[PDB]
């Protein structure tokens, strides 16, 4: 699922932990990654949601498509369409492009949209043209 690759990778754990809590977005989205989707000795899914959604309330698109990959699967939140597309709306609003492919199949499928092809469309594109 994830897909976003933050300054901190491959940074030791010690560091991501001091750095997320002085306030580092960048590190608050490492540190939550590593808590929701790492191995069994670090995995803590309540926390890390807690950790990405505080570099999410910050604005940075990569924290907010993962935002709505955790609404959209249900990952340590109730599974709803209708927030899945509300975080990947912020985030393909400033032009990520992973954020505006999930736009496309949303709108496609009418998964916290009204389906819309055309519309569908409009997103998928947008992604397209970043390639």
């Amino acid at each position: 699922a994830p897909v976003a690759v933050t300054s901190y990778a491959q940074q030791p754990l010690k560091l991501v932990q001091e750095k997320a809590s002085d306030g580092d977005g960048s590190a608050e989205l490492e540190l939550g990654l590593r808590y929701v989707f790492g191995s069994d000795g670090v995995k803590n899914v309540p926390l890390g949601v807690s950790w990405i959604n505080k570099a999410a309330l910050k604005g940075i698109p990569q924290a907010e498509h993962e935002m709505g990959s955790l609404y959209l699967m249900g990952i340590g939140v109730a599974q709803s369409n209708v927030m899945a597309v509300a975080w990947y709306r912020k985030a393909a609003i400033q032009g990520y492009a992973p954020s505006q492919t999930a736009m496309g199949y949303a709108y496609e499928e009418g998964a916290g949209v009204p389906q819309d092809a055309d519309l569908a469309r409009y997103w998928f594109d947008k992604a397209a043209a970043q390639g």
